């Protein structure tokens, strides 16, 4: 046995943008209600309960690189 | 037994904006209400509850690069 | 047994921006209530509970780099 | 000439309630935007412009007795 | 000549109510906006431009009496 | 020339609650803006722009008794 782990990677993800704005974001309230008697949250969960978040997100570039480089036995 | 791991990267996640202006994030209020007895929460729990949150992000570049490298016997 | 662990990067994550500003953030209040008997919380658990919160994020630069590198047995 | 003006009123406008509640409203925000460019009023006008009112109104008796009594020559 | 102006009013605008409560007034927010140039107002104007008026209004007894008695020559 | 005038009131506008409270209001915030250039204003105006008013009114008893008693020549 031999292995050679050898990806290359010369990739360009760019953006380019002359002019960003008038960017106008006006929420108009709201109203939210949530009942429960019990919760109960084991391993890894992830939660919202009754929310009422506004976002503005202007990223001049929102640009996004992943990856997972894996070996197992 | 033999193992290699040279992965090579030369990447660009690069970005250009000219101008970056006039946002305008207004939000209207809100309500939120939440009714329960018991909460338990065990293991890597992540939450929120009744929640009103506002948030403006503009940042001038937002590039993310995220990489996971792993061997494993 | 023999093991070589030798990854290369010379990657860029840069941004330019020719001007950021005239952000305008402006909440409007709201109401949030939260009721409950028993909160039991073990091990890793982040926890929000009635939030009203306002966040204004403008980094002139954003970038994000997240590198994990890991070897196990 | 003689005129003799003389109505008699013995009326009753009553209200008779054994218990009121339980009365929930629960306005879910809203939005308004109104334009115009020049506005001119004379002479007895109410008016109202642009407007998200709201109004609980829960007389315990919500009775109304109005008259006009006149003359004229 | 000869006027006579007697009016007899006895009148009962009389309410009776045994209990009054649980009531809940509970807004979501909201968003307005009024845009204009000249306003000119002359001679009993009643205005209201731009609200997000809330009441509750809850009198134990609410009853109106309303009169003009006139004479004109 | 003979006038006489003389109205008679002997009424009752009187009410009767046994028990009043248990009252929440509760508004969830909101957004006001207003634009203009001039305002002018002439006699007997009455003007509100640009509010964000929350009343609770809780009167007892809340009763109201109006009268205009008028001669003219």
């Amino acid at each position: 046995v031999q292995i050679v782990y050898k990806p290359v990677d010369l990739s360009k993800v760019t953006s380019k943008c002359g002019s960003l704005g008038n960017i106008h974001h006006k929420p108009g309230g709201g109203q939210v209600e949530v009942k429960s008697e019990k919760l109960d949250f084991k391993d890894r969960v992830q939660s919202k309960i009754g929310s009422l978040d506004n976002i503005t997100h202007v990223p001049g570039g929102g640009n996004k690189k992943i990856e997972t480089h894996k070996l197992t036995f």
